């Protein structure tokens, strides 16, 4: 499975992180059977590993109250590990942990602000005073005594890392006290669950990253040898530099990172030494990770380059990245959000071969990256993440932090009145009243602009069959089209029948054809994407045939991908239609969708799904087997599909009962479905003006309509009007009429 | 509120700027309900804080005619403050102020030229003894004795920087004498009072970098981190190298200023060498501000950049500005004239992320604008900065600046003949005698050019519901459709409805479409973008599409804004009309302003009004949803509506009540409100041209027309006539018909 690496095991060792009844800061607690299970005696030095690299060692004991699943866990080891309650830790034995020779350990200011007693004799002296306890380097523990608790930094153990203080273990705490800067930095470090929206590009990066240099001989036994270049591209904001961050923190591999200006700010022969130097620490502190952050800084394409030291530049970076022999167990990572301004040279085999796409997050993404940023700001119940992430539409990470600052400064400006510049102090009252509320976040949406809504959307839609009236036939022959192929692929081999992989959604506008579309991709959990009209209309008038090739290696990379051409004609209406041009069916967009299909026909999990309201005017070229040369007709729904449309319309309207809608769908004969939708949406609009009005009226008058009713409909059936014509229906009849034979007894 | 940081508090400590009856240079007065608030004493020293950072020490007195929110203030101290009579300064205790060991104080140039008797014992000693005066490093004092009062400058103190003048103390005057350049640099500095039309501009910096310097914690409490980078932006001359003066000048934190062509004329190597001293200055000097002026001048695009040493600048800043952690509490700051022509990378996360728009004053902005230049400048009483204002269309604050200059000119050039260039001196009759009166402003409007003509204007329209007549269900649908969604969002919501954002106007030209719009702009108070004919056929003729981006753009940073595309069929009709091509209804602007309306249907607070005079040569891809999906008909005025136009175009003309309007209308039956200005404009001219002839008859007579007249407009009905058609007329109605049922009882 792809993200079967995430998947971290039901083991033993793994426990769930649970408070303490009473516990020190030195020992945890677990239940009997636990320790019967992993042989752990009471009393024992254990072993924990937690999120970020962390690691303790505290005393097991015995709890009766304690789950199998649970450990009990006081505060401050689990600050020492990063973890909450909840959590997953690691539990192993810690053997041979010697007597402490000598530790060094220092205080947090703001604990010691104030604090002028001798610190050792207040609280050490009796924290380590016939307690045995165990330590590891840079753990961090709260002492009570004196008039105020105080927090402890081991800075130094000998030996290294684990001790334990014994009687004669010299303990001393002289030297600059650790500031609380260092510790919230510490504490606030990026991991792989600061990234939201990106579990694919997470699973793939541990399975071409961590894992080849966790377990080579994985690899080698298997007889493959591990790509040597993984290329994180996307839109700015995306989170690739997040990712190298969290990367860097929780790797076991030796990291380096190198930065684009980094290298190219440096005089010339200084950026080449060093690359060099980074790529000869990396192989001597094998096994090693290389992050190239900003590729497109030092690496653009060589031809459209002149500077000399550039091009040197570019040949040493590719002369490195072929020094590497595979068994240096070094990996090299680069980070660019111009992937195609990369010099194609670093692209080839032995080189930067793999790519990463970190795109731009969906809703639920969104969602996820708004509760990781979010998580440690103060907000008011009334705040719906749900909300927000349905309508960051083209938002990326950046974007959704940008956006959640906002909010905050909105919220500050709420106090404003409390604050003043000029004060060398904020009131602490004015401090705790500070939240971020849900109307904080609208005006920031209000004010957002989103840096990614001209990308193309690459994501499964959310229309469902629910959603679509009626098409009961097509909806079959859609679902045996796209997804017989792929439940039973030996009934199309014994048959020797290759399935078709392009179909022509042929009709009246506003039947559905759209929808369709959309709800076969969703079925499938297909990515989809739409070419409308306006887009091919784009490239027609620029003359800009090269991009429709970029559209197919979109839906290349985005497979299992449902490819959808919607409007097929509006190049052929833009010539005028039938007869507007002495030319006959044949423009140059549309020929390079014919090429671009003709390629992408070896390409299984991609299908192709054209739609357009004038069939006849469409190129027959692109009917012809290897094409969409499935066609379906889209006809005007009749009554009972009518009355479905009508019913799926308003289902996120309050309809009164008393509406009959069967006798709206009977009197509304030659309706489409968006005229039924436009009839739904001016009933609605009657109703929300009635309301609206009543409102003010009760509002004057101090100084109704709950739902929709019979009234506001017959008020839109006022303005409701069939927007397809019988000439068009018979136009569509005559041609799926041009798209009694029995056998002899 | 978005102005709200702007806010200065009603606080005890702040006081009005008060008259002195009698009070030294070292006392203020303030009433005893005022002591009694503040924990004051009589005879205790205080420290007062003034406008353009500056501090001053005084002995605090009571006074019974002085009222309670204002102090008694004489001018030497008022000079200290920099403050006026009205304003607000700030008092507080200033405890722990001890006896001056030595003090310094230097003379003013003119007041001691002139001067060659001892300054010590003929000004300094009966001044300061027996007083024990509070004085402070950089304090102006004028002293009485000689013939001649002397002001001095207090140059050095110590103990530093307040002290007290005691009989002990060693004042010491020998040094050089402080010229009155100086002194006059230092009181005409720019601070944030020197800036006109930039109230939010000045509230948003305040924001984004005075308030997360001034109270980090405040940012720290809720959670979020401000931002590193801002960047001012706007056409030449609209005041960002004043904004940078104005916080310079300030600002309590450490600034550091950084020019262009400062860092690009040094050579190479030294310009990197400067940058990062810059930045190392301001990290050890924290919390400090960088000013980048002129950020185009070092960092262009490095793709289109072709020095070696320029790319390693522009890498060089960039490493630059990802080196501060947040914890630096270093803010840079950036001006650019051209926003685009920056280095796409310095754009990003983490870098100059927030921008700021210094856009082109509108008439009040620019009437602040021009009453901040002229304070201190010799005016005449028929100078209407008012009339001024309006007429500068167009103008930049230095456009503003260079015409009050040209003015100044002008009235010198109406002195020239008492004022000859070989004179060594020049009279003081002519000197006091020279003022700026209305003519030569007049003369310097006649002789400028403004410098932002062509720039696109964003502003709210001046026009408004009394500004058209008639169309009151127009208005009242304009007003629901745009304002309903604003005011009730709860409603829409409640019956599930999105609203539309698009409304289209059409019908017969000259009808109030263009005003309608403009007002609809108006009652919501939102920017309003016009987009004419011409500007869509321009785009059309040199095949430049990709400007309708750049449109939307505008509409986006201008959001609550109204976009209005004005004669949507112009390029129809260049096409030929219905029948002038063999191509249907389809052009490329058109085409990127149908994408550019599917990108903005996600922004709320951008509403796009379409007009046309011939919607049946409209594409109709822009009536689909998500477009200009309403569609209002303007329709030719009725005689009620005529009387209600003919009013409003004659509010600003003086007509005789004889004149009967109501006959005009009912005679006008196919006329359209531009006909009917027509007729009122030729009505006005005729009555022009009989007032001048008969001032010309009377002028010759020596060596009558108050009002228009029924003649008068019986003679401009001589020449008026119907634009519109009946042929046009019942095209629109055919167009409108071509946009009984019951449920059953
Ligand atoms: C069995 C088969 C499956 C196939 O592809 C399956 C498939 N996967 N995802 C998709 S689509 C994607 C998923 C949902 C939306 C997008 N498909 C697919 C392809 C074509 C039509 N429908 C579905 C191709 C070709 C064949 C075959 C059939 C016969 C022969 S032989 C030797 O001539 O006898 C050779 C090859
Ligand atoms: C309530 C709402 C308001 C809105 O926007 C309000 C708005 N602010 N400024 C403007 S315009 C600007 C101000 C004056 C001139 C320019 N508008 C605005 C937008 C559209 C039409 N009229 C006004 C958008 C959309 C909605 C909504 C309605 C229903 C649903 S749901 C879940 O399908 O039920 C979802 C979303
Ligand atoms: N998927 C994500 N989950 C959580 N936070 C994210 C995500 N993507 C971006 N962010 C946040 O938004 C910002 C994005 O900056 P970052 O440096 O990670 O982006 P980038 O794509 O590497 O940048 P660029 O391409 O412009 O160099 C950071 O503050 C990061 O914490
Ligand atoms: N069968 C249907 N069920 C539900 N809604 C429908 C149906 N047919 C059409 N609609 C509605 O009509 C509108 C447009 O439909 P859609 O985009 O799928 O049509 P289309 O055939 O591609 O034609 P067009 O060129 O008008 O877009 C939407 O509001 C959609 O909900
Ligand atoms: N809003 C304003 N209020 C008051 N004075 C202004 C304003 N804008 C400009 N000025 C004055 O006009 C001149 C504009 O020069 P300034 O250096 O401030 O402009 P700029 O926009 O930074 O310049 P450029 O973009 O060409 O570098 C100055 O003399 C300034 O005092
Ligand atoms: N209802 C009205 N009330 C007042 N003035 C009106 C009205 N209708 C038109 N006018 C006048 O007609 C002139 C042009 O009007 P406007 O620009 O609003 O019309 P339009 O419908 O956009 O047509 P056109 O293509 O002629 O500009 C202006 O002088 C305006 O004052
Ligand atoms: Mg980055
Ligand atoms: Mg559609
Ligand atoms: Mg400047
Ligand atoms: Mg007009």
């Amino acid at each position: 499975l792809s993200t079967a690496i995430l998947k971290q095991k039901n083991r033993p060792n793994r426990l769930i992180v649970d408070e303490a009844i009473n516990e020190d800061n030195s020992v945890v607690s677990l239940s009997q059977p636990k320790m019967d299970e992993l042989q752990l005696f009471r009393g024992d030095t254990v072993l924990l590993k937690g999120k970020k690299r962390r690691e303790a060692v505290c005393i097991v004991l015995s709890d009766d109250t304690c789950s199998d699943e649970k450990i009990r866990m006081n505060r401050v080891v689990r600050n020492n590990l990063r973890v909450r309650l909840g959590d997953v830790i690691s539990i192993q034995p810690c053997p041979d942990v010697k007597y402490g020779k000598r530790i060094h350990v220092l205080p947090i200011d703001d604990t010691v602000e104030g604090i002028t007693g001798n610190l050792f004799e207040v609280y050490l002296k009796p924290y380590f005073l016939e307690a045995y306890r165990p330590i590891r380097k840079g753990d961090i523990f709260l002492v009570r005594g004196g008039m105020r608790a105080v927090e402890f930094k081991v800075v130094e153990t000998d030996p290294s890392p684990y001790c334990i203080v014994a009687p004669d273990t010299v303990i001393h705490c002289e030297g600059e006290p650790i500031k609380r800067e260092d510790e919230e930095e510490s504490l606030n470090e990026v991991g792989y669950d600061d990234i939201g929206g990106c579990r694919k590009q997470l699973a793939q990066i541990k399975e071409m990253v961590e894992l080849p240099l966790r377990h080579p001989a994985l690899f080698k036994e298997i007889g493959v040898k591990p790509p040597r270049g993984i290329l994180l591209y996307g839109p700015p904001g995306t989170g690739k530099t997040l990712i190298a961050r969290a990367v860097a923190n929780e790797t076991g591999a030796f990291f380096f990172l190198i930065n684009g200006p980094e290298i190219m700010s440096k005089l010339a022969g200084e950026s080449e030494s060093n690359l060099r130097k980074a790529f000869e620490e990396a192989e001597k502190n094998a096994p090693a990770i290389i992050f190239i952050d900003e590729l497109d800084a030092i690496a653009p394409k060589r031809e459209k380059t002149h500077g000399e030291v550039e091009r040197r530049i570019v040949s040493q970076l590719l002369t490195l990245m072929d020094g590497l022999k595979q068994r240096a167990h070094v990996i090299v990572m680069a980070a660019t959000n111009r992937p195609n301004s990369i010099d194609p040279a670093l692209r080839r085999f032995g080189r930067f071969d793999r790519e990463v796409d970190i795109g731009i997050p969906d809703a639920t993404g969104r969602l996820e990256i708004l509760q990781i940023h979010t998580k440690n700001m103060k907000l008011a119940d009334d705040v719906d993440l749900e909300q927000v992430a349905n309508e960051t539409h083209g938002h990326v990470g950046a974007d959704l932090a940008a956006l959640c600052s906002e909010a905050a400064l909105q919220a500050i400006r709420k106090k404003m009145d409390l604050i003043d510049l000029e004060d060398e102090t904020i009131d602490a009252e004015v401090m705790n009243s500070l939240a971020v509320t849900m109307d904080d976040f609208r005006w920031a949406l209000s004010q957002s602009n989103p840096s990614a809504l001209r990308e193309t959307v690459v994501e499964v839609p959310q229309v469902t069959w629910e959603d679509i009236g009626g098409l009961e036939d097509v909806k079959r022959e859609l679902q045996e089209l796209v997804q017989y192929p792929v439940e039973h692929p030996d009934k199309f081999l014994k048959f020797g029948m290759t399935p078709s992989k392009g179909v022509l959604f042929y009709g009246p506008p506003g039947c559905g054809k759209t929808l369709l579309a959309k709800a076969i991709a969703n079925e499938c959990q297909a990515n989809f994407i739409s070419i409308k009209g306006p887009e091919l209309l784009t490239m027609w008038f620029g003359e800009s045939e090269a991009n429709v090739r970029e559209i197919f290696d979109k839906a290349r990379q985005a497979a299992p991908c449902v490819l959808f051409f919607d409007q097929l004609d509006s190049i052929a209406k833009a010539r005028g239609g039938n007869i507007g041009d002495g030319g006959g069916a044949a423009d140059r967009v549309i020929n390079q969708i014919l090429t671009e299909m003709d390629g992408m026909s070896t390409k299984k999990n991609v299908f192709i799904i054209g739609a357009t309201n004038r069939p006849d005017i469409i190129d027959p070229a692109i009917l012809r087997p290897g094409r969409l040369d499935q066609l379906i007709y889209i006809p005007l729904p009749d009554e009972k599909s009518r009355v479905a449309i009508l019913k799926a319309n308003l289902r996120k309207s309050p309809v009164a009962k008393d509406v009959d809608l069967e006798f709206l769908a009977k009197m509304t004969n030659g309706f489409s479905g968006a005229d039924l939708t436009e009839i739904c949406q001016r009933a609605c609009k009657l109703a929300i003006r009635e309301s609206i009005e009543s409102e003010i009226r009760r509002e004057r008058e101090r100084q109704p309509v709950p739902e929709i009713r019979r009234d506001h409909f017959e008020e839109a059936m006022r303005f409701a009007r069939r927007s397809v014509s019988d000439n068009d229906i018979r136009k569509y009849e005559m041609f799926a009429q041009t798209l009694s034979f029995r056998f002899p007894s």
